[PDB]
Parts: C-alpha cells; structure tokens; sequence
C-alpha cells in the first residue's frame, strides 16, 4: 500500500481527537480527509466552486438551496443524505462555541426539502454565503444524536464521508489513516493511506525535511535552495503569494502606560517607521515575501481594489524612516526623562512593550526579534516572548498580550483579510480564533464589512473596499510589515501528480482550512 507522509500541524503528541469542531484539540487531519465539504471553492482560480457532497446550489435572495448528491456513503455503510446537512447545522446554531466562523450571524436556520436537498434562511443579504456555509462540517446524524455530548466529544473511532476515515495505526508520535472502504469518490483516488508523524517545531522539521522522510509538507524552511532543494533531485517546491502579516497591538492592554502608548496613533505610526521591512524580508524569510507598506493591510497583490490616493496619504508611515519615528515620537510627546534612552509615555511612565510569536515558529520569532533591533534604535524598548501557540493564543483572546505578530486567511478578494482582521464583532466568543484580538472597534467599519456582499453593483462594493480602505488607513489600526507566501514543499521520490508552478490547479497548502487540500490529494499517484 502507498503512503503519503503529510504535516499539517505541530504537536509535542497525538491526542486522538477527530472532532471537526473542536479546532482547538482535534488532529488537523479531520476536515477534509475525514469530512468531505458540500463544495470547495478554488480560491487561486477566482473562488470557482469545485462540487463535491453537493452537486448544485442555488441562490435566489435572502435564499439558498443545495442539491445533494445521491448514491454517496458514509464510511460505516450507510447513506448520506440531507438531514446529515440539516443536523449538522443545528448544532452549531445551538452551541455558538462550536461556532468558529461567524456562521450563525448569517444563516437564520435550515430545513430539508426532501431526502437529496436543503434549503438554508438568511440573516441579511449575502452573495458569498454559499461559500460561508462550506465551512461547517457535516457529521452523520445516525451516530452524533446517539452522542450524549458534543462539545466534549473526542471522537476517536470517526464515521466520515471524506478519503480516509480508517485508523490503521496511532501512537503518541505517529498515526496513519487509511482510505475509506465506502469512499464515493473512490475511482479518483491512488493514495491508499495517509501517514502522520509527531513534529514539534521548524527545528526538528528542517532535519526531516533535509533527510527526504517527508512527502507533502507546507512549514517554513530556512535558506531552501541550499539546504532542502540541494539535497535530491527529487526535493522541490512552489510558493505561491499569500496573505498579510503584521504586528497587531492590544488596544485595551491592563497595564496603564503600555495602555497609554499602544492606544495613540502617533506612538503606532511611530512603532511602523522603526520597522524595515525588506530588511525582514530578506533575513527572517530568506526572500520569501513582498513589502507591505499599505496602511490598511491591503498589499500590492489587491492593486486594482486599492485607493491610490489613500494609499499615498499613509506610505510615509509605514516605510522605513527611523529619523522621522524619532520626530514623530518627540512631537507626540514621548520624551525619555529618565536618562536611559529609552522614550517614556505623555504622563512619565517608563514601559517595556513584550511582543509575541508562537512558539517553533522561527521565520515570525526571528521577524519579531529584528523588530525589537529596530525599535530600539528609534528609542521604543520593547523584547520578545515566543510562547506555545496555544498560550499565544490565549492571551490575544483574553487580552493580556502587547503586541503580537501574526499572519491572516488570505482570499481571493480584500474581504477575507479585512472582515477577520477587523470585524469588531469577531472580538467576542469563545471559538472565535485571534486575528481580530486588537479590541479596536469601529461601528462605521463594521458597518462597511456588513455591506460588503450586500448589493449585486460591482462600482458600489469597490466604494465600499475604498471606506474600509480610508478607515483603517487613518487609525493605523495595525502594523503591517509584508505579503507572505503559501510554503509548499513536495517530494516526488514515492509519488507524482503534485501541482507546482507548471501545473498551477490551486493553492498547493496540507493545512487545515485550505479545502484543495482534499483535490490535490486526488490528484496522486503512487511511483
Ligand atoms: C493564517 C494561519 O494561522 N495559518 C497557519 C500557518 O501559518 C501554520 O503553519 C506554520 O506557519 C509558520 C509561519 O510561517 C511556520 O513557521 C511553520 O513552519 C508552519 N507550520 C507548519 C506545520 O506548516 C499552520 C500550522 O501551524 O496553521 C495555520 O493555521
Ligand atoms: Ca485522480
Ligand atoms: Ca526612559
Ligand atoms: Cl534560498
Ligand atoms: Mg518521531
């Protein structure tokens, strides 16, 4: 039998937990190869819909209905069909906790037409809703309703519809999960299991990565040419351009001078001018990025959406200009009066600010420690803290961090950076993930992102992007520093078929949450 070796996430062990809800805790092998999606959207190729349990939706508006398509299985044996769909809605509906998008603020319910098609209600008027619904898991009923509890439920022997639900082997550093013998897709598949092995951080990747153990992996590689590529003929990869990254500042910080400072827009615009960007680029990335001087976090890859003019106005405060961060900071009123070089707030007070990255995570712990070198020389005392993710995590959630570096979803329009990293409503609930964590709110802004999809008039969204634009330029709400890439690494030793620059189908990605990760496993075959 053939073997994809495959990394999609870090682990110090395996908890065997494949609950598609629970994306905090589970294996992050479980959307997609386990729960097959109604559709994936081709993000690379303008968000095409690629049909999978669903062979057809159709809006209308306000209205939405997905036709299912019949003669598929789950692994077990049984059918699958509509009410799997109806009642897996409902869950999430009633535990909002489980709840790790925003579903529930658009679809209002959901009811079964009849055994091969669903209709789903509403909230408000939105166009892209079909692609909002493509998110949420669908569970078979005949085994979730017999589970006493949902939200506690690890799941560990899981009945799915996806590619491959068979636990073949699982240990506390390696586990193997093998093709469903029901698959409905099964004609289309040549990998017959997929293979896991316990990985905690980039160090102890390169080593494996180097050694050619690996088949598909997508982790940061330092100095790739000359350590991976060089090693085999066989050891390739591709990176296609990605989203924004940016320090993120906790606007509601307990501490009351580091409050005092991360709250003043001449102290950010400051913190933004210490910052060299292409310096970042070519030491943390090895090249790998392009420059992200848009004060909205825009990027050079949306130009067409772009307000010049908006643009232009905010540059100069997010380009490299240590003399004039050292202006600004003397004109706002951040003066060092305790003789140690470092600048104090408005009201005295000396401050450290401690920035985080996760941890392992070295291409983002080593942007954060250039920013500290350069922060410094503009007079800003700041140093570094690289927690495990989860800590990391829980501190933006919570809001005892101070500033934060952080990558953000990447869509094939502006919506997807700027509703999850600014939509002041994401800033609430306990599934909600970290991206809009700053607790800046903007009633105006919300507004704007709740309109985005909101009318069928192309020129009236793009004055709506150009609103968005002009907000959080002015507020420098963020620190964007650059336009990262989709990591991507293949081995084509045990197997061929993979997409690359000459082959293009979609973004290349084994993580969890990049949906064409189910398509491009179809597209292997074993050497
Ligand atoms: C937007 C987002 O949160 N994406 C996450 C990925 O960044 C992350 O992959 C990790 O990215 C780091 C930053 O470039 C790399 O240093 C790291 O090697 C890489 N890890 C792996 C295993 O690919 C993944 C996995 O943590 O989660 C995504 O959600
Ligand atoms: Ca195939
Ligand atoms: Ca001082
Ligand atoms: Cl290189
Ligand atoms: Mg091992």
């Amino acid at each position: 039998r053939s073997e994809l070796t495959i990394h999609p996430k870090e682990f110090t062990t395996f908890v065997r937990n494949f609950n598609p809800f629970l994306g905090a805790t589970n294996l992050h092998t479980t959307t997609d190869f386990i729960y097959e999606p109604l559709v994936v959207f081709n993000e690379m190729h303008g968000n095409t819909p690629v049909f999978r349990l669903a062979e057809n939706f159709q809006m209308s508006d306000m209205s939405v209905t997905f036709d299912i398509r019949k003669g598929v299985k789950w692994s077990d044996g049984e059918a699958f069909t509509a009410d799997d769909v109806v009642y897996s809605f409902n869950l999430v509906k009633e535990k909002p906790e489980l709840d790790q998008s925003g579903i529930n603020s658009w679809v209002t319910g959901v009811e079964k037409v009849n055994d091969y098609q669903v209709k789903f209600r509403l909230s408000e008027a939105n166009s892209n809703v079909p692609y909002e619904i493509a998110k949420v898991p669908v569970v078979p009923k005949h085994v979730w309703s017999k589970v006493k509890d949902p939200s506690t439920f690890t799941n560990e022997n899981p009945v799915g519809s996806g590619p491959f639900t068979v636990i073949d082997t699982f240990t506390p550093q390696l586990y193997i999960q093998c093709e469903n013998p029901n698959y409905w897709d099964a004609a289309n598949l040549d990998v017959d299991c997929l293979r896991v092995p316990q990985i905690a951080n980039n160090d102890q990747f390169l080593g494996k990565v180097v050694n050619g153990e690996m088949d598909w992996t997508s982790s940061f590689v330092p100095d790739i040419d000359r350590t991976y590529a060089a090693a085999s003929p066989k050891h390739h990869y591709w990176y296609p351009p990605a989203g924004t990254q940016a320090f993120v500042v906790n606007f509601k910080n307990p501490d009351a001078a580091k409050n005092e400072a991360l709250t003043n827009v001449d102290f950010r615009r400051a913190f933004s001018m210490a910052l060299d960007r292409q310096t970042i680029i070519d030491i943390a990335f090895y090249g790998g990025g392009t420059v992200n001087d848009f004060a909205s976090g825009l990027g050079y890859a949306f130009e067409a959406w772009s307000d010049e003019k908006t643009h232009d106005k905010f540059k100069a405060y997010n380009s490299y200009n240590a003399e004039g961060a050292k202006k600004l900071l003397a004109k706002a009123g951040f003066k060092d009066v305790n003789k140690d070089g470092f600048v104090d707030t408005p009201s005295g007070k000396s401050f450290e600010l401690l920035i985080q990255s996760p941890n392992g995570w070295t291409d983002f712990n080593n942007t954060v420690q250039l920013a500290v070198e350069q922060l410094a020389e503009v007079g800003i005392k700041a140093r570094a803290r690289t927690p495990d993710f989860s800590v990391y995590n829980q501190a933006m959630l919570e809001g005892t961090y101070d500033v934060a570096y952080t990558n953000y979803a990447h869509g094939a329009d502006p919506y997807t950076y700027w509703n999850s990293a600014y939509n002041s409503a994401l800033q609430s609930g306990d599934g909600m993930p970290r991206f809009a964590m700053h607790f800046y709110k903007n009633e105006k802004l919300d507004g704007l992102l709740n309109s985005f999809y909101k009318t069928a008039d192309k020129q009236e969204q793009l004055e709506i992007a150009h609103g968005i634009q002009q907000i959080i330029a002015q507020d420098q709400v963020t620190i964007p520093v650059l336009s990262g890439a989709y990591m991507y690494q293949y081995n084509t030793t045990r197997f061929t078929g993979w997409w690359n620059e000459e082959n293009p189908k979609g973004r290349p990605n084994i993580w969890a949450g990049i949906p064409e990760r189910l398509l491009h496993v179809l597209d292997l075959k074993p050497v």
